[PDB]
Formats: structure tokens, sequence, C-alpha cells
RNA sequence: UUGUUUUGUU
């Protein structure tokens, strides 16, 4: 079943491209929105994104093998990644 | 005197003219300056924008009449308009 | 500047 999670420390400069690819190597990616500062031009990324999986096997697999585990290039603290709070 | 009002939640579509049919209601209207993403192409509307009345009394009136009174066509929220910054 | 977006103030 799916569900939404939120994933922290991403760098600014990556998109939802760039993070669908990271992303599927767990399994199916139904939508990722990267969070943004609409005040900029172009909106800033806020670091942070919502990705939603197909299935919960997926979103796990994903969060054990991301959450603290993984740092991003550039970035200074690895990958936070949790259930949504929505 | 010129009084700056800032102005949001205002539909994508709609221009300086399209505001300035809005304001020139309340008074003379100086300036309008629609918020653009230059960034993109064509430039696109950020959805706000800075109007300047001639006079504080037409600025007074249109916020009065404005501010959380009227929703504009697609919006979802009732326009934002107090001075500007 | 660990951030859970759509309120946007050039």
């Amino acid at each position: 079943d799916a569900i939404k999670m939120f994933v922290g420390q991403v760098p600014r400069t990556w998109s939802e491209k760039d993070l669908r690819e990271l992303f599927e190597q767990y399994g199916a990616v139904y939508e990722i929105n990267v969070l943004r500062d609409r005040s900029q031009n172009p909106p800033q990324s806020k670091g942070c994104c919502f990705v939603t999986f197909y299935t919960r096997k997926a979103a796990l697999e994903a969060q054990n093998a991301l959450h603290n585990m993984k740092v991003l290039p550039g970035m200074h603290h690895p990958i936070q990644m949790k259930p949504a709070d929505s």
C-alpha cells in the first residue's frame, strides 16, 4: 500500500528527477514533491522533499538503506527519512 | 501622497492592466508592478503585485474593500492587501 | 540553513 515519506538533507540543486533516480533503486515511485520557497526566482529547494512509494515494502527498504546511512554530495548530515507528518 | 500597497492572492493570468482596472475604481493609480519569475519564459506571474496610489484615502478605501473581502476568480483565498514593506 | 511546501513584499 502507498505511504508518503519525508526526506531531508537533500542538496538544493537536486530536482524531482535527480531524486526519482535515487529512490527508484528501492521500488516504484508514485510522486516526488521537492519542497520549495516560492519567494525565489526560481523557487529554491528547501533541501527536503516528499516521496510516495506504491508499496510500504519499498518505502521501508529505502528508509533502511538511506536514513542516517547516506550523505548526499556536498551535504553535512545524512539523509533524514521517515513517514511524513501529514 | 503616494502610498505603496502589497497585494497577494491574484490569478497568474491577470496583468498590470487587469489589476489597474480593479484598483482604479478606488482612485488614481500611479503604478502597478506584477511580480514575475523572470527566470521563466515567458516570465511567469507570482500571483501578487505592488500597487501605488496617488493618495492615501484611495489606498485605505481599496484596502478596506479588498483585503480579506474579495476572492478574485479562481483563487482559494481572499486578496491580501497591506502597505508594502 | 533539522527544512514537513503552494502567503508570493521586486
